[PDB]
């Protein structure tokens, strides 16, 4: 029974999903629109046109063909089922089919502290999401240290201390071009020393050479265990929502890679192809567990298929 | 040995090649750039950042590996290579590299009687029909008598859209109504032909690649009724890809001739955008050749392909 990182929304919360998805949501409302002009009854060939809209707003191949697989079913069963119903079966039959994935949601404590690696290429936004992650520890009362262990731009440790800074957490860094595995195991000694609930630790993810970014990462997994030894207790993958598709080969390719236990979808807001996030729960065998739907470092929600689901097809 | 099928380039035509891919050239040579900065001495750490450099470049993994071997093992020669060579480097390793796929370029095939059927595919949006325009120009300008046929029937304005290019060109166009059987279009495009004495005929088609099946079989049904007036055509099955989406046409590529023959590429919108490496990715990669490139929207804004030259104007100095 698939239990979601996040069960109860605040209304400003849900606003926020949906405010997030709004484009996304309006894009994907366009297109079945236009493909249903002139249709009344949902037939093979609107199920056609649908497999092709589903396709263009990022669902993927995979995904897809199972979902028009139970809206045929659906229909079969039902006969006639008007067009206009189309928003409607979907939110159902997605929502239906993304619990059917046994490693979505939680899977239901270790010793503190809890210790994040953060993985993923440049620019999909994994220092963000670390800020937006000290700030979500931190709100409840938590002690969190965060470590500069992507040294290989000079900006990119200056990038996280600007984050430590907004949000107020410490930092542990040493300079650029450090071992990124010595500055880990700085940052979780730190944490020990300190007391501190959750280090969260940074990491370049260059793609382009896989066997250097297993080597590294691998490294930096090895050396904390020399101070906690179920460390990383998370590895969590960000993933840039605005590349669609691109994102779900991209995840491909890094999860085979190195080891991930959950993944970060970012840059929802202000895009349309969050269709992507769909296609994503359905198929990988490590849950969502964050969306990202903005620059602020409130702007982080814990994932809620149904939720989702319900904020990319509702009318509104 | 590759013959390209473009073997002469009159000044005109090299530099409307060079402002093609003007923008990919300022874009690569800003990252190699940057990348080099500070640097003396070609090492090994140089060679990952332009490993890195030409993966964002949209070459591709399997053609970037082959392209830094090559460089990894010249410098293990010469010892002392300067960064400042790289551009220089690239320029004469990636030529050569192209020129090792014995698919690349023409295979001088004896002609086959006329009509010679060209029928072009790909995505809804690549710029099929804009490219049959500028082969229809292309065609017309050697002397050449064309006929179009417009058997992209699904969307309300397919069959406009060629006609509306018939019309720039002027040529013949032969259609039947949105919906209609793309074969029977197909069937009386080549039977039209065959009465009038033209030298060429060119098929538009729909490409929704959403379902291969439907795909394959539509694409199969055209060629099996052409083959009931002229038993070897289509001579040129030609899909055309987007360069203005980069590393996204390669992968289109490797779907759509899976699910049906393609006999040549074309490549599409590289004026004024900075993916356009994936050409190098595409012609070392696929065995299919490169021959044509899209480098604008007018109908003459196309070329047939010469991967030597393509290199030089996308890494010569400016
Ligand atoms: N709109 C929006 N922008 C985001 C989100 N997450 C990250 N970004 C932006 O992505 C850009 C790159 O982020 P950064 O943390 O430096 O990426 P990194 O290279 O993966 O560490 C920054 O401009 C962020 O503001 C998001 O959820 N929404
Ligand atoms: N910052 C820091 N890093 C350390 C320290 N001790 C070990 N390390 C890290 O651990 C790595 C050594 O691990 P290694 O000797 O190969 O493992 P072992 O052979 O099984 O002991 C180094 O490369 C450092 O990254 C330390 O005192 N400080
Ligand atoms: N800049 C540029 N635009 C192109 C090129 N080829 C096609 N296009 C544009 O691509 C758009 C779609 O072309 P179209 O022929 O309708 O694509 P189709 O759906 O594949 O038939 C049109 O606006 C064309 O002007 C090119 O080489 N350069
Ligand atoms: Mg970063
Ligand atoms: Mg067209």
């Amino acid at each position: 029974m698939v239990s979601w990182f996040k069960k109860i929304f605040k209304k400003e919360e849900k606003e926020s999903l949906d405010k997030g998805l709004e484009k996304s949501s309006q894009s994907f409302f366009d297109k079945v629109s236009r493909a249903v002009v002139g249709k009344s009854k949902v037939d093979d060939e609107v199920l056609d046109d649908l497999e092709e809209v589903l396709i263009a707003s990022d669902v993927g191949v995979e995904t897809t063909v199972k979902i028009i697989r139970r809206i045929e079913e659906r229909v079969a069963r039902d006969k006639y089922v008007n067009v206009a119903e189309l928003n409607n079966i979907l939110r159902e039959e997605i929502s239906g089919l993304l619990l059917e994935n046994p490693h979505a949601g939680t899977q239901n404590k270790t010793k503190k502290p809890y210790v994040i690696m953060v993985v993923g290429v440049n620019g999909v936004g994994k220092t963000t999401t670390i800020g937006k992650l000290a700030h979500q520890f931190k709100s409840e009362g938590l002690k969190v240290v965060l470590g500069a262990a992507d040294t290989f731009r000079a900006a990119a440790v200056d990038q996280l201390v600007i984050w430590s800074e907004r949000v107020g957490v410490p930092i542990v860094k040493q300079a650029m071009g450090s071992d990124p595995a010595s500055v880990a195991f700085d940052t979780v000694q730190s944490a020990v020393s300190q007391d501190a609930d959750v280090v969260i630790i940074d990491t370049a993810g260059r793609l382009h050479n896989k066997v250097n970014l297993m080597n590294e990462l691998s490294k930096i997994k090895r050396v904390m265990q020399k101070v906690v030894p179920d460390a990383p207790h998370e590895v969590l993958l960000v993933l840039d929502g605005s590349t669609g598709q691109n994102a779900f080969e991209q995840a491909k390719q890094f999860t085979a890679a190195t080891e991930v236990t959950a993944l970060a979808v970012t840059k929802l807001d202000g895009t349309a192809r969050g269709g992507v996030v769909i296609g994503i729960s359905d198929q990988f065998q490590v849950p969502v567990k964050y969306i990202g739907v903005g620059e602020k470092m409130q702007d982080l929600q814990l994932f809620n298929g149904t939720e989702f689901v319900d904020s990319f097809f509702k009318k509104r």
